[PDB]
C-alpha cells in the first residue's frame, strides 16, 4: 500500500500521487539529448527520474534508482508522486511498496 | 533478536528501542519541502533516516539505507534506535535482524 | 518488451536498437589499451559500455552497469542502444526488460 | 572454509583468526558516542568494522561492510581477523565463506 | 563460457587466460602489510584485485569487485585475466560467466 506519509507530503506539492505501479522497464541514456533515468510500467507510461549533482539531492535520487531498479528486477510496485508538468512526467518521490 | 551492543548503545542516548518492527515501505523524496528517505511499518508509522553530507555519517546513513531496503525487500526485521524529538520520528540507529 | 521511449530516443541519435538481447558476460577489464566494461550475448556479440567522470555520466555510466550486471547475474533481458562506429560497438544506452 | 592466505596474513598480525561465524545481526549507528559498524554472531559475540577516511581504507572498509551485509541477509558464513586489544574487538580482515 | 573479445584482449598483455574458476571467497584486508582484496578458487589459489584511486580505476576496479562478489556469493564462474608476476597473482580483468 501507500504510507500516509508519502501521500501527504505528495499532497502538498503540484505532483499527482500514482498508487501500485508495476515497473517492467528501467533504462539509463547517456545520449546528448535524452540523458537520464526512465521506468516504464506495464502499461507502457515512462517517468523520468531527475539526477542530482549536489547533497543532498545526489544521495536522495540514488536511493530512488535503487528503489525503481528494485521495483523491475523483483517485479514489486512503487507508489510514485509525479509532476504532469513535463513528458516525460517526473517522479519527485518514489515509495518500494512489496506487499 | 537485538544484540545486546545495539540495545546497550541505545540506551546511551534519549532515543527509544524498537525492537523486531517490520517495515513494509522506504521511499525517497527530492521535494523542496519534505527531502529525505522515510521508513513506514506493517502498522504505518513511519520513520525518518537523516542523510550525512561529511565522514562519517555519509557513509553510515548510506548503510542504515541499505539496511532499511534490504528490510523491505527481503520483508526481515530491524531493531531502530529512535528520537521521539521530532515528527516522524528519527532513526539514530538500525540493526539488521532477520531470524 | 522495449517501452515507446526507449526506441523513440535511441531513434534520434546515430544508433541502433538492439532488443530483447540476453546477456552472458560481463567484464571490466583495468588493461592499459582495453580499458572499460565489456558485455557479451549468448550469440557471442560484445559490446563496451562507456564510463563517465563528471556530473551527470558519472552516474548515468554507473546505472548502465547496474543493469548490465543484473541482465547477466539474473539471467533477464535487456534493451541496447548500441553504436555501430566502434568495435566492439558502444552503448548509449540500455533498458533492463525482464518480462 | 578459510583460505591459506586469509590465515596466513591474519598470523602476521596481533590479531585473532575466527573461522565459519554466522553473523545474525548488522547495524550502523549515528549517535555522537557509539558512531559506527558493528555486526554480531548466532553464538553472541559483537564486532566493530573501523571507517576509513582515506584511500585505500575507504573502498576496503567498503567491502567489508558489504561482505558482513551480505552475510548477515543470504545466512552465509565469514572469516574474521580480529584485534581483541579492544571491546568490542576490531575487525582488521573479513572473507566471505559461503561453501 | 569465455567471450571471444575477453580472451583477445587478454593475449594482447602479459598476463594468462584463467577460464571457468569458481571462487569460494572473498576477502577485503585493512592490516598494514596485507591491506587489500583477494579472492580464493575452490582449489585453494588465491589472487589480488589491484584497487584504483582515479578515473577511470576507481570505478572499473569497483566493477571487478562487484562481479567477484557476485561470483562467490551467487556460486557462479568467472573467467580472469591474470598477471603471474606478482604473488598473489593480479587480476587485470574478469569476466562474470554463469552459464
Ligand atoms: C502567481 C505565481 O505565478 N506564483 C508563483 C511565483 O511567481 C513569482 C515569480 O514570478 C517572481 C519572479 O521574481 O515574481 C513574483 O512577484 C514578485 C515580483 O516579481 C517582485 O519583483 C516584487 O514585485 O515582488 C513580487 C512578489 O514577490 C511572483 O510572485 O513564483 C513561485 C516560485 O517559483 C511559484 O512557486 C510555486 O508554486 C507552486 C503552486 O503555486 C508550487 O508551490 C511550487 O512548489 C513545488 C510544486 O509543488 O510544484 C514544490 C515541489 O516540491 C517542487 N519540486 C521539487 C522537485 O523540488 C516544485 C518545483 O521546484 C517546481 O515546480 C519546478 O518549477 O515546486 C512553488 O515553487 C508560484 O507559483
Ligand atoms: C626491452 C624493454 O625493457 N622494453 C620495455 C620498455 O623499456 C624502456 C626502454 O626501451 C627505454 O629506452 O628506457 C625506459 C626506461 O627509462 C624503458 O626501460 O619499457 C616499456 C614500458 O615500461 C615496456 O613495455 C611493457 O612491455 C611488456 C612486454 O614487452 C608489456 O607489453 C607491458 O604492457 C602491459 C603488459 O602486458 O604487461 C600491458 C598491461 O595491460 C598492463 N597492465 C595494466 C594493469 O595496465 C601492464 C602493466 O602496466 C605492467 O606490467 C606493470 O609493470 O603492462 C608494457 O608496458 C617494455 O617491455
Amino acid at each position: 500500500g501507500v504510507s500516509k506519509t508519502f501521500k501527504d507530503k505528495c499532497a502538498s506539492t503540484t505532483a499527482k500521487l500514482v498508487q501500485s505501479v508495476q515497473l517492467v522497464n528501467i533504462s539509463s541514456d547517456v545520449n546528448k539529448d535524452s540523458k537520464g533515468i526512465y521506468i516504464s510500467s506495464s502499461a507502457g507510461k515512462t517517468w523520468f527520474i531527475p539526477g542530482g549533482q549536489y547533497y543532498p539531492d545526489n544521495y536522495l535520487s540514488n536511493e530512488m534508482r535503487k528503489i525503481a531498479m528494485a521495483a523491475v528486477l523483483s517485479n514489486v510496485r512503487v507508489n510514485l508522486c509525479a509532476s504532469e508538468a513535463y513528458t516525460p512526467n517526473h517522479v519527485w518521490a518514489i515509495e518500494l511498496a512489496p506487499h
